[PDB]
């Protein structure tokens, strides 16, 4: 089945994509195209991939882009997690230690959420008779415990059905999405509802491929974070909730030590009144430690096309 | 920049995509995913590809699928031509010689065209005052010159502006697309207009990438063919027209010896009348030789998602 060797493949890729160039070329794009196309041709030779199989692959990728699921596919195949493994190794090689650990952004961030200082209520109350109330609170500090005032804490999470606003058009714009600036004591408080885990769209392209791989498409319950402050490295992270069936079996491999929180139960009448609530609730503490920016530090910001509203 | 070696990459890909499998797996899909993902991770290590670059790559692929241009990108990068180079080498290894040579289908075939016996007029006459008339004719035979009656000759080509019907909604359905069954003398005749070459959609995703590579996105004038008959190997081919600026500089690399025809000029009054025309015209002869199907022959049919109307 080997019709071309790697020398012959490299020569053909060069003839088609490099020899044909006239004038200014983007050298990085040229480098990446030449590498990936040569690698594709070699895998076609090694696995004897048939034309019908190549076309099915391209039709799948077309359908995935049309469904806006390529970000989801990157999470599910573990490419998104792999980028984090690389970033962690680059930071170790720089001697960066400390800081709350990073994990994946996922494909569902939306820019433009309501901003407030110290406190936000994240939900619109439309599920109040069908989901538990959750209070999240924490302090943002540097690596020696000094508070950081005015840190931007951005949080987003799913509703009682595992659905996110903006993507789920039945929810109000920005439901369960807020930006909270830490107060004079480095504190943020979010009044919200308990998120549930969820799967991929069952009839979508990501689940179709996972099915062929014998894999589920479920994530455990979590709340996403971006945390940033002047003079500090931006953080992309989450917390997970102890007790979830999928805690250590996330189809996107995002759970890590340091990021699992326990939801405590508050049933005490006095404490409930003090919080201005009328029913028992769940409470999570999630403190965040930020690493100070250094001249030597690799960038911790990621340019990525994100929804906005 | 090397944060993982290939052993470590292979172990991670296996942990994420193979160890997680429960129940029935499609073994071929699993094999291809594991190979391509390991190759991607290795190229990310070797070229130190940054997260922002990965996201830009995925956003490009998303936009390309949304524009329905991934078939066009496969032609332009030379992947489609590479599949033909492989098919030619498999046929040589089988001892298949003879036959009109194959070349690429391209992404613009549409199933359901008008069918007729021996003769078809391909155009609707809407360009008759702005393009030259072309008559194409030929005989379909086996490799020793014996005629084949009832062979299905499917032809499609661009208008005077380089545009194809179905894709260009200004044209009538199936304009310049016909199926002609060879007559009792193995003959087909098509009355049509001269095709012009064309470029990629200038504001589209394929041209955007070609621009970064310093490359043009133009094809020389051509007419596409599928030819099939009971007992014979299906053929995907075209002819090109001598004289085209881009004849040997097709951005999809489709031109080959054996497939370039010369358009002759017919100005003779008697011949024009005999054809029932009123002006000079162009004439192309394109005979087709088909190879008989053998038990040993590799399949020459390609399953691919194609438009229909
Ligand atoms: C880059 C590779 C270039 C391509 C060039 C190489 C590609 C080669 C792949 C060939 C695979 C073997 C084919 C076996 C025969 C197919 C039979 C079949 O059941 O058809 C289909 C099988 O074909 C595939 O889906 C394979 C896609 C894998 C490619 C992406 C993984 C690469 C990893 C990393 C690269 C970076 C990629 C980035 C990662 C983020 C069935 O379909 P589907 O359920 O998976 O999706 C289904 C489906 O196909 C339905 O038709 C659709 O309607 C539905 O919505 C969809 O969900
Ligand atoms: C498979 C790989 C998985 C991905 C994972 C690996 C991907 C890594 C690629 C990184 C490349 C280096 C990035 C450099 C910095 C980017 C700056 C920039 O100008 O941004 C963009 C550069 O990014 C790219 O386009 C690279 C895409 C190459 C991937 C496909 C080739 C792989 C070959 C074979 C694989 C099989 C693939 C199948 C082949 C058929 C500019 O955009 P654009 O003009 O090319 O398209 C533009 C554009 O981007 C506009 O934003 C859009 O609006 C417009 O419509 C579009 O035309
Ligand atoms: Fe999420
Ligand atoms: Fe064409």
């Amino acid at each position: 089945h080997h019709h071309h060797n790697r020398q012959q493949i490299d020569a053909l890729v060069k003839q088609m994509n490099v020899d044909t160039a006239k004038g200014p070329v983007d050298e990085r794009i040229q480098q990446v195209v030449v590498r990936l196309l040569g690698d594709l041709f070699q895998a076609i030779e090694d696995l004897d991939i048939q034309p019908s199989e190549v076309w099915k692959g391209l039709e799948y990728l077309t359908d995935a882009g049309q469904a806006n699921e390529l970000g989801l596919l990157a999470a599910g195949l573990g490419l998104e997690h792999y980028l984090d493994l690389r970033a962690d190794e680059a930071d170790a090689k720089a001697g960066i230690t400390g800081g709350t650990p990073r994990t994946i952004e996922g494909p569902l961030y939306v820019a433009g959420a309501p901003e407030s200082v110290g406190f936000a209520r994240m939900d619109d109350g439309s599920e109040s008779d069908k989901v538990d109330t959750l209070i999240i609170e924490g302090t943002v500090t540097d690596t020696e415990g000094n508070i950081i005032e005015g840190a931007k804490v951005e949080v987003w999470h799913a509703n009682s059905l595992g659905n996110y606003s903006f993507f789920d058009k039945s929810q109000s714009d920005f439901n369960l999405r807020r930006t909270i600036l830490t107060d004079v004591n480095g504190k943020y408080v979010a009044l919200t509802t308990m998120p549930v885990g969820y799967g991929c769209p069952p009839e979508g392209t990501t689940q179709a491929l996972l099915n062929k791989l014998g894999r589920h498409g479920n994530r455990p319950s979590h709340v996403h974070y971006f945390v940033s402050a002047p003079g500090y490295r931006k953080l992309t992270t989450q917390f997970n909730i102890e007790g979830d069936e999928y805690l250590w079996d996330d189809f996107a491999f995002a759970t890590r030590d340091g990021l699992v929180a326990t939801a405590t139960d508050v049933t005490d009448e006095a404490e409930i009144a003090r919080r201005e609530l009328d029913k028992p609730f769940k409470h999570i503490t999630f403190n965040v430690e930020l690493v100070k920016e250094a001249e030597a530090a690799p960038s911790s910001e990621v340019e990525r096309r994100r929804a906005s509203a």
